């Protein structure tokens, strides 16, 4: 369990809105934690779900 | 500096596809890593940018 220190305003449909204060429960799902990343082999950029890669 | 150990297929405008074997460098953004989460304000459900919130 975790309290929003800041309003976020959702931009896809995938993220959460909440405002300041909120209480929120994390969700464990089989992607784990999401990373910005970037592609050396293609130059793409994003978020890629961090159990997908290793080191 | 990661490598991939499936493919994974973008599922939004966001995320980065990639194919097994490519190699990822993590980019550090403000908003931190993004986790999934459920409001338990108002039932909605997504991910949020962890930077954002306290336990």
């Amino acid at each position: 369990t975790f309290v929003a220190l800041y309003d976020y305003e959702s931009r896809t449909e995938t993220d959460l809105s909440f405002k300041k204060g909120e209480r929120l429960q994390i969700l464990n799902s089989s992607e784990g934690d999401w990373w910005l990343a970037h592609s050396l082999t293609t130059g793409q950029t994003g978020y890629i779900p961090s159990n997908y890669v290793a080191p």
